[PDB]
């Protein structure tokens, strides 16, 4: 059949016949004109209804023959006489003709179905969610009418109170009913078009207009926009999404709203909210202006079981006013007052224009309807009365509906609105349950609610009381939310490809991925030895420092919102914000390399960066208000974060704004000066105080005091534990400036012998010279080894793969692996004892040297960029080599285009060689620089230093080059002058920002490096080797200086809140927001008032008189 | 086409074919030029713009091989009937 | 344009319509030009095609790369993107 | 401190507020008990709670002890002669 809809639901129509009303008008034989117009009690024209069986009766006139009974029939049955088929009217409207063409759809069924298939299809074939509030709105139908402020302020509630709930608003369908109004909200506010509310509006087949248009299966229909004046027949109301148009079987007839109306109302109230969530979810009772029908349907929400509440409106029309109107007079609900029970019933009759049996019978209604005041509410626009029908809708299902604050909250959560719970739930002298509180944190967490988070911590609920290992390991362990599918997969990696079928995450598995992920070393809790002790044995099953905690929760399974959330709460706050920024990093990475679909490492990227950019900007918010601390906050061991520190957590993320802070560089050069206080000695000093060690004592250190923001090695805080004469030098050569200019001062005495061995002739055996420059070079080999295995980083691997990725640990490797390739060949090698360079290994291992001194004067960038001048050029060669290879390739065409011809033209009787490798490449790259071979040009001339090439087309290569040095000195050389006067700005910033992190990285080698340099450094070596066979720095602070510091970071996190807002809230585009906004509302209650006083003058005008 | 008005239903042949016989508008006087351009100089006295001629003027200016609706085989056929 | 639907696909082709009428209007010259205005004419349209586009490039990337590809079935068989390249609309 | 965070004073050293009250009529005495020790003292809005939580933006406390749960009096033994006190203390 293909099509579920007819393969399920079935259309009903009638199938027999029973002749209504038998009597025909006029056109004196009745036997044509009596069946030709005499309907059956069917519905349409009696000779409409084909289904043949009824045709070979129709023939003569019906079933039945003519008398016959003629009382028998007058009931048609709607299931003997009636019976259903399969649907062919069920499609999509178009609504011909729509400004945009809003759109909908219908099916066709019969009302005996049951709501199980109207519901799976809604939400299958439909293919929907289930809402999360149903507005049926059972108000009065006819068409009517209102003022703009309760046409227009009434739609800005409902509206949103539906939208922000995902509802479905059941409407009667009809555009003259209920629906019609509810339209004239839905297009005043358009709910800036998106999957708003899915209004269904069911109704019936039969008061239908244009039904033909729309029949058949599957089918759009050409449904038309039809305001014919009479049209007794109605058109569906433009706006309304999805509508049912139940077939009872007949034309005319009603009843196809309540049969299902009733049942879906119930059966969506008897399905679950939400997976987490188990209430049933909430029917609402709207009532636009009802009716005498109405006001009983009021009454049986108000009886139903369970007690579905109502909402009526004062100043709509007739019901809405009167169930208003009782709602004045009655009080308690079992009153009436007795003085007015039937001056009600004197208005009972004015507004409808009932009777008398009817008007007690209304009154009635209103009793019962009284009798329960408790579920059913009132919008009383004309004043203060809970405002905007939305707080009354949503309040509504709360006040009345008897349900423990928990089932109120637990409802507002689903529905994602703090500010009804804030001022309805959350209000005073309330019952609060003990475990409620913590048990809705579990739901407002797993689902993302950030601002019931906060108002939960809020109110009370401690993270410390709610946060054992059971609730947070599972938090991990729920799909109920937006999860991140990808921490699935740094799971199933570092378990080394194991997978199990349901894999209960443990919190063993998040610890081993955040060693995975924040790399190096960093041990979390979750594998120690202790927590894996107690994970195998369940307040000690507590975590200390919770908002630690779930801030990875709310970061591994990437739900930022809620990151930054739990960042600003807790303590620890710049040392969250980059371990994050690593995390985010360290996953994004992850991402890209492990893809399955949409990266989401750009969403990363950006998530790492924004918290990556507030330590950046907590740091200057701190580094403004006292130096110093803001100093030691960059160094003291966190000790809830793997013993590490708050700068080398940035290191670790490659957060270049913040180690190029100037806070991280005013510290790097309190660590380069050392015990020194070099603002007051000088560079001068220290040269001299070097190759004169009894200059030391006459330069002037630091005190204990002005070294309290300097982290220090253990023998450093002994040296000022335990100034003296002895303590006097070891202050100055385990400083780092002091190390620097001890090693330059060596590498420059090295330079300057290597330039004279590598200059002067070399015998059979080294001379002095060059035997000091093999132990450098060897004793600084070793100086390179040690820097590896003693490297911070954990598996060799991984030491083997952040010294490799340095261009001058590279060089280096190229260079001392070279000079022991040119000494093997220079030292092992015969010596023809007649004249060197007859000997091609000696002469081979000689250009050995020759060359590996490019490695070596090189170097002196490593040193040249110590300086704050100098670094940034000396980081933009990087930068200016790297981005203009493609111009350069461009530049080596055209050489060859130009040195191809004319290799060819003037020497053309070359056999194969290899001189054909250089002649098209030699001389066209020498005129780049300004050579152009003038006397070799036109080699026939009479000036030629090439008389002797002159042949036939040798006149051609005069023209080559001059279109050749016109490509390749006017347009592409001044086009590498062009490319960097305009990359100048943007490399000369960045490579600042390059330096300044380097400087990080170059500081910190020498704080570990030997004192003694790579030709003596063998006895630093042979110290410490000797004695690790026999026998990091630390910000020492006192536990009264940690409070201090802590101080310091709980004011400055508290004060970059508290400027931002301001700096946000003093903004003149937010002014003029508020402005604009308030004058919006002040232009409102002034016209009232403008009304008012025209109230309060006509009257004193007619008063006294 | 707010209060009503469906251009499906509003948009006949002779509908169309005059909306472009006006000049009670702000007509272009450039399309009666491309018009006879097409028709390779010819030119009657009134020339009633029919719909071939927009199709052949469409399948000039969006060059290429972009055939119109108006061009197609069974479009002229129901045209020479109306 | 708003009204009716394939939104991205009228706009393409009215850039090239007026694209195509001012070079026309230039050739064949009787009284002023009325290019530039055509000119901005096309621009125009040829402008929300550009800014239609980032707006479905951002949603889903995917689908935005099937809008520029679905044979048109309206406008001769063609493509959004064919028309495009047509009009010289390199933005 | 209905008013106190209305205000928030723009986080800085804002009002210093002290409000002197007794151990006896306080809630989770026993949270807060050991010398110069961080106390896990709890939000409580447990309906009925005859002992009550100290207000939440009030910095400094004293809790004085009379020797008696329950008892009143150790407000009005220190906050007369503080104020008498500061007030015999010379402004600058
Ligand atoms: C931190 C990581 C980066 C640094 C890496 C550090 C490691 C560096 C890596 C080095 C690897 C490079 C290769 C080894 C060098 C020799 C190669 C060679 O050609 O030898 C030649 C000499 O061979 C001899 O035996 C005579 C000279 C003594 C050898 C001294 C070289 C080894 C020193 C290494 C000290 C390194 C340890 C430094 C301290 C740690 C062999 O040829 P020949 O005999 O001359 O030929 C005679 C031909 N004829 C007879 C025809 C004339
Ligand atoms: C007597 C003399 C004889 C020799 C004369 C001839 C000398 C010839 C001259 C040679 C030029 C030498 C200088 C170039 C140094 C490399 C630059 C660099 O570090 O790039 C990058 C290294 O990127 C990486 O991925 C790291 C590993 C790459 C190693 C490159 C080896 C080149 C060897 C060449 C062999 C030449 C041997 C030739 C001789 C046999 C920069 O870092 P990164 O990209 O960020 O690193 C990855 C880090 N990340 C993954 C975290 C992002
Ligand atoms: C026919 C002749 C043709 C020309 C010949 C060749 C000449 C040219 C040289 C060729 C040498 C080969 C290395 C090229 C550099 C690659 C890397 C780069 O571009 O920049 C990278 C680093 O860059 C560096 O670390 C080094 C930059 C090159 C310096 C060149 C030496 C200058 C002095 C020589 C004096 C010699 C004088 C004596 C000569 C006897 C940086 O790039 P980036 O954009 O920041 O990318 C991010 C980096 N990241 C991954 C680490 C995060
Ligand atoms: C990664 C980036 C790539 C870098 C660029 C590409 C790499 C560079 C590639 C260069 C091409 C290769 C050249 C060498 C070929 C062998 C030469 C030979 O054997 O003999 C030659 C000897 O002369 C020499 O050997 C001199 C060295 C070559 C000149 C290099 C030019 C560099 C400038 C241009 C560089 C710009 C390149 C532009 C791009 C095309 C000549 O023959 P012969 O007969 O032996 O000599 C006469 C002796 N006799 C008189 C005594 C008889
Ligand atoms: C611009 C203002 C300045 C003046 C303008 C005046 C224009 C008037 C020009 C007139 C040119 C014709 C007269 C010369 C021929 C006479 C014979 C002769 O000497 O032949 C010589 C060939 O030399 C040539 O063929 C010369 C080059 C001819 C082409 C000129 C350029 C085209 C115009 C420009 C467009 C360029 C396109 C630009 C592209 C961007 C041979 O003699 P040889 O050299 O001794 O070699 C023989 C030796 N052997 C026999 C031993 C082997
Ligand atoms: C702050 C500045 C940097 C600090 C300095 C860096 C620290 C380390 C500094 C220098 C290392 C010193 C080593 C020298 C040992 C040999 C000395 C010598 O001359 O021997 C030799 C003695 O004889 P000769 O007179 O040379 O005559 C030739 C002898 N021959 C015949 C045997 C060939
Ligand atoms: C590895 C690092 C070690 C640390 C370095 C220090 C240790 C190195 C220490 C001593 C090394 C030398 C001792 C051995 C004997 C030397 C003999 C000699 O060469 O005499 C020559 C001088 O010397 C030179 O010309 C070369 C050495 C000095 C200049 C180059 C290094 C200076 C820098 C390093 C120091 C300052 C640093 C400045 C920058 C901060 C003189 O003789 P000549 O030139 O042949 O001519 C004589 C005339 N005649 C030939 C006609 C008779
Ligand atoms: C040799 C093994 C090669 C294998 C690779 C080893 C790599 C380097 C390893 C280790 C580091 C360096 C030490 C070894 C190399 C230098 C010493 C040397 O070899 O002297 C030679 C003697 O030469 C002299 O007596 C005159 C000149 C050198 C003496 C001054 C040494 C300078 C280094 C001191 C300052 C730095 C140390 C500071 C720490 C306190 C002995 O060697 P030889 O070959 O027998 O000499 C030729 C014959 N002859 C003896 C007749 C003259
Ligand atoms: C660990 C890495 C190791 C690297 C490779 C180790 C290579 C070790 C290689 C060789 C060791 C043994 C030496 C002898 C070789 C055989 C030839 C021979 O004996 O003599 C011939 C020498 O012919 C030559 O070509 C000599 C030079 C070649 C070496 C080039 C190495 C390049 C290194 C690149 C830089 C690497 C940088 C790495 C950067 C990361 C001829 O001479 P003869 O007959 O002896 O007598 C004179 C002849 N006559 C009579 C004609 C005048
Ligand atoms: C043995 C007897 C004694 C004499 C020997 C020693 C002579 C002197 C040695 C070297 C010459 C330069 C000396 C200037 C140093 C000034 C001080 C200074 O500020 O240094 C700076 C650079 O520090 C460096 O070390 C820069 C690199 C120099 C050593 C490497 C050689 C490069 C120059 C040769 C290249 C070949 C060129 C060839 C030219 C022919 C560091 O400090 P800063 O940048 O001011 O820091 C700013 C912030 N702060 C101040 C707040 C911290
Ligand atoms: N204080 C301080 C300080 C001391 C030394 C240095 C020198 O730089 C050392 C490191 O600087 C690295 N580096 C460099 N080095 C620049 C450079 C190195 C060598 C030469 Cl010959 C030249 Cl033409 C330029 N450029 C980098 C870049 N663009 N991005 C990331 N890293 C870069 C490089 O790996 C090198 O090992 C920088 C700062
Ligand atoms: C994209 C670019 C197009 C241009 C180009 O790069 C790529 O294409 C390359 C092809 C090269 C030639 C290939 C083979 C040989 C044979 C050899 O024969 C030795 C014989 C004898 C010596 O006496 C042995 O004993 C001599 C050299 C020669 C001609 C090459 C020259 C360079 C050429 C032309 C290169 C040129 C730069
Ligand atoms: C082709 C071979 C056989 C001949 C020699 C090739 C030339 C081009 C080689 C020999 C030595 C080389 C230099 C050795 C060391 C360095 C330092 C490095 O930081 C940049 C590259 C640089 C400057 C090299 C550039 C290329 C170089 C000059």
């Amino acid at each position: 059949q293909k099509s579920w809809i007819e393969s399920t639901l079935t259309k009903r129509e009638c199938v027999y016949i029973i002749p209504s009303s038998k009597d025909p008008h006029r056109c004196l034989p009745g036997c044509q004109i009596c069946q030709q117009l005499v309907r059956c009690f069917c519905g349409r024209l009696v000779k409409q209804h084909a289904c043949f069986t009824a045709s070979l009766a129709m023939k003569y006139s019906d079933v039945k023959l003519g008398e016959h009974f003629n009382q028998a029939i007058e009931e048609w049955s709607v299931e003997k006489h009636t019976e259903q088929s399969p649907t062919d009217a069920y499609g999509v409207i178009n609504f011909q003709g729509g400004s945009h063409s809003y759109r909908a759809k219908y099916v066709r069924l019969s009302y005996d179905t049951k709501p199980e298939i109207i519901l799976q299809l809604l939400l299958k074939e439909w293919q929907m969610e289930l809402p999360k509030l149903v507005i049926s709105v059972h108000g009065g139908m006819q068409k009517f009418e209102l003022h703009p402020r309760i046409k227009q302020l009434l739609g800005k509630g409902l509206i949103k109170a539906a939208v922000t709930t995902g509802a479905w608003i059941l409407t009667g369908g009809v555009n003259t009913g209920v629906a019609k109004h509810v339209g004239d909200a839905l297009k005043e506010h358009a709910s800036r078009s998106s999957r708003k509310i899915c209004t269904i509006g069911i109704a019936p087949w039969g008061v239908i207009e244009n039904r033909n248009d729309l029949v058949g299966r599957d089918v759009v229909a050409p449904y038309q926009t039809l305001l014919n004046p009479l049209s007794k027949l109605n058109v569906l109301n433009n706006l309304h999404s999805h509508f049912i148009l139940v077939d009872d079987g007949t034309v005319g007839k009603y009843g196809a709203e309540v049969r299902l109306r009733r049942e879906l109302e119930k059966t969506i109230n008897q399905q679950r909210i939400h997976a987490r969530i188990g209430q049933g979810v909430p029917v609402v009772a709207l009532i636009f202006e009802g009716g005498p029908n109405v006001i009983l349907t009021v009454l049986e929400y108000l009886q139903e079981s369970p007690p579905v509440p109502v909402v009526v409106c004062e100043g709509t029309g007739r019901a809405a006013d009167l169930l208003a109107y009782i709602h004045k007079q009655t009080e308690e609900g079992g009153n009436l007052p007795d003085a007015a029970e039937p001056d009600i019933i004197s208005t009972i009759k004015k507004t409808f224009n009932f009777g008398q049996s009817e008007a007690v019978h209304l009154f009635q209604t209103m009793m019962e309807c009284m009798k329960k005041k408790e579920l059913i509410t009132v919008f009383h626009i004309g004043s203060e009365d809970h405002q905007d029908i939305d707080v009354a809708i949503l309040t509504a299902l709360l006040k009345g509906t008897n349900a423990s604050a928990f089932d109120q909250l637990i409802l507002t959560l689903a529905w994602d609105r703090v500010d009804i719970a804030k001022n309805h739930v959350f209000v005073y002298g309330q019952q609060w349950l003990v475990g409620s509180l913590e048990q809705a944190m579990l739901d407002a967490l797993v689902m993302d609610r950030v601002s019931f988070v906060k108002l939960l911590i809020e109110n009370g609920v401690s993270m410390h009381k709610f946060l054992t290992i059971p609730r947070l390991e599972e938090l991990y362990n729920t799909k109920q939310g937006p999860t991140n599918p990808m921490l699935f997969h740094l799971i199933r990696d570092v378990k080394q490809g194991n997978l199990p079928p349901g894999y209960k995450i443990t919190l063993i598995d998040i610890g081993l991925v955040i060693e995975y992920l924040m790399g190096g070393t960093y041990r979390c809790t979750y594998t120690r030895k202790r927590f894996r002790l107690i994970y195998n044995s369940l307040e000690t099953k507590r975590f200390p420092y919770p908002l630690n905690e779930l801030l990875i929760w709310a970061c591994l399974m990437k739900r930022q919102v809620m990151a930054r959330f739990l960042w600003q709460h807790g303590e620890e706050s710049m040392a969250k914000a980059l371990v994050a920024c690593k995390i985010y990093r360290s996953m994004a990475y992850e991402a890209k390399q492990s893809d399955l679909v949409d990266d989401t490492s750009e969403e990363l990227k950006q998530y790492s960066n924004d918290f990556g950019q507030l330590a950046v900007e907590l740091l200057e918010q701190s580094f403004r208000q006292d130096e110093t601390m803001a100093m030691k906050l960059l160094t003291y061991e966190l000790k809830n974060w793997s013993n590490s520190t708050c700068l080398k957590l940035a290191v670790s993320s490659r957060l270049r704004p913040f180690v190029a802070h100037t806070c991280t560089q005013m510290l790097l050069s309190d660590m380069w000066m050392g015990r020194l206080n070099m603002r007051k000695n000088s560079w001068y000093k220290v040269i001299l105080s070097i190759l004169v060690p009894p200059a030391i004592l006459m330069l002037e250190y630091k005190t204990k005091a002005e070294m309290s923001h300097i982290p220090q090695s253990q023998d450093a805080h002994q040296m000022t534990m335990e100034l003296p004469i002895t303590r006097k030098f070891y202050a100055f050569y385990h400083a780092p400036i002091v190390k620097f200019w001890f090693n330059t001062l060596a590498y420059l005495g090295f330079l300057m012998l290597y330039t004279f061995v590598v200059l002067v002739k070399m015998e059979q055996l080294p001379s002095v010279q060059e035997w000091i420059v093999i132990a450098y070079i060897f004793t600084y080999a070793i100086e390179k080894v040690r820097e590896v295995f003693m490297s911070e980083a954990g598996k060799i691997s991984q030491k083997i793969k952040v010294w490799f990725s340095d261009y001058f640990n590279v060089s280096d490797t190229i260079a001392i692996i070279s000079f022991f390739v040119g000494f093997g060949l220079r030292f092992g090698a015969k010596w023809n004892y007649i004249n060197a360079y007859d000997n091609h290994v000696f002469v081979a291992g000689r250009l050995i040297y020759c060359l590996n001194i490019i490695f070596w004067y090189v170097r002196l960038l490593d040193f040249l960029a110590v300086n704050q001048q100098a670094g940034p050029y000396v980081m933009m060669i990087g930068k200016m080599v790297a981005n203009m290879f493609y111009i350069v390739v461009i530049m080596a065409l055209v050489l060859l285009s130009f040195g191809v011809p004319r290799k060819a033209i003037l020497y053309p009787h070359e056999e194969p060689s290899w001189s054909l490798a250089k002649d098209i490449v030699f001389h066209p790259y020498w005129m780049i620089f300004g050579e152009v071979y003038a006397y070799e040009i036109d080699v026939c001339a009479n000036d030629s230093t090439l008389p002797t090439i002159c042949g036939p087309g040798t006149w051609l290569t005069p023209f080559l080059q001059a279109v050749y040095l016109f490509v390749q000195y006017i347009i592409m050389v001044n086009l590498l002058i062009a490319f960097f006067n305009q990359v100048y700005l943007q490399v000369k910033a960045i490579s600042n920002i390059v330096w300044k992190y380097q400087r990080y990285h170059f500081i910190m080698a020498y704080h570990e490096k030997p004192v003694l340099p790579p030709p003596l450094i063998i006895l630093s070596h042979i110290v410490s080797l000797f004695c690790c066979v026999c026998k990091g720095p630390k910000l020492f602070l006192t536990e009264e200086d940690q409070k201090k510091l802590h101080d310091f970071e709980e004011q400055c996190v508290e004060m970059y809140f508290d400027e931002k807002d301001d700096k946000f809230n003093s903004g003149s585009e937010e002014r003029i927001r508020v402005t604009f906004e308030r004058v919006e509302q002040m232009s409102i209650q002034i016209k009232e008032v403008g009304d008012r006083v025209n109230y309060i003058k006509r009257s004193l005008q007619s008063l006294d008189s």
